[PDB]
């Protein structure tokens, strides 16, 4: 009864172990498209990955990590809602067993069949587990998939997944450019919200891109063959690791867009 994805032990059953999980800033939350409000206050928004060093990819039992090189500022993100340089440390997914559900945040209540998360962390608190402990702590850029035509960008993290199937197993992963991973538009919403896995930390300012990326059937099929369970355990598939949309609460959300 760790915590996971199942009927057991899944979002409905957090806030036994991690009672923020009913907190004031949970995310993910629906993006009401009409209500969001036009914000002239935000800055030009700066996705600078050019620099990026990734190193590693694992399973770590509920998702797979792209990890990256952090120890000084290679791949960041600034501007828009952000105050100073957040330094990318990870990405991952969340995804479904259907193309019909898989995404965290929702537009209009719609649902994707994947997101894409980057995240990064404020350079002000020195390191990721100080940042875990500020109400401006993380920033993470949210990317929705639908499926259609494939992502070239994506190709090589599909074809690693086959290495590290189950728990616990990881792979090289270097030289991968993570701005094959980001839509035409940088076009967004944004709004204070949290981690969306234990330990459900309030330190996120969340960027959601309005604009989804495609990736093909094939493409998301193979997320689907991975594993939660460690080698030699009883197989359980590797989808529906997303959390529904939680309360907005006395939040707003804010686009970058007219
Ligand atoms: O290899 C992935 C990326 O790594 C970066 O460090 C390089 O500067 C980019 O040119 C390259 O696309
Ligand atoms: O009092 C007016 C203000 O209300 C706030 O809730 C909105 O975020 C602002 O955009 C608006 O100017
Ligand atoms: O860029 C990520 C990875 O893509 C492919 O798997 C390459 O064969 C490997 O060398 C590289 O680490
Ligand atoms: N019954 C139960 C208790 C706690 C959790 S946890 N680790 O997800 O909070 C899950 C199920
Ligand atoms: N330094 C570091 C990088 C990535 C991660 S991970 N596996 O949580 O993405 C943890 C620590
Ligand atoms: N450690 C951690 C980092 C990011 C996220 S997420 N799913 O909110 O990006 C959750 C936990
Ligand atoms: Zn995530």
């Amino acid at each position: 009864h760790h915590w996971g994805y199942g009927k057991h032990n899944g979002p409905e059953h957090w806030h036994k172990d991690f009672p923020i999980a009913k907190g004031e800033r949970q995310s993910p939350v629906d993006i009401d498209t009409h209500t969001a409000k036009y914000d002239p206050s935000l800055k030009p928004l700066s996705v600078s990955y050019d620099q990026a060093t990734s190193l590693r990819i694992l399973n770590n039992g509920h998702a797979f990590n792209v990890e990256f090189d952090d120890s000084q500022d290679k791949a960041v993100l600034k501007g828009g809602p952000l105050d100073g340089t957040y330094r990318l440390i990870q990405f991952h997914f969340h995804w479904g067993s259907l193309d019909g559900q898989g995404s965290e945040h929702t537009v209009d209540k719609k649902k994707y069949a994947a997101e894409l998360h980057l995240v990064h962390w404020n350079t002000k608190y020195g390191d990721f587990g100080k940042a875990v402990q500020q109400p401006d702590g993380l920033a993470v850029l949210g990317i929705f998939l639908k499926v259609g035509s494939a992502k070239p960008g994506l190709q090589k993290v599909v074809d690693v997944l086959d290495s590290i199937k189950t728990k616990g197993k990881s792979a090289d992963f270097t030289n991968f450019d993570p701005r094959g991973l980001l839509p035409e538009s940088l076009d967004y919403w944004t709004y204070p919200g949290s981690l969306t896995t234990p330990p459900l930390l309030e330190c996120v300012t969340w960027i959601v891109l309005k604009e989804p990326i495609s990736v093909s059937s094939e493409q998301v099929l193979k997320f689907r063959k991975l594993n939660f369970n460690g080698e030699g355990e009883p197989e359980e598939l590797m989808v529906d690791n997303w959390r529904p949309a939680q309360p907005l609460k006395n939040r707003q959300i804010k686009a970058s867009f007219k």
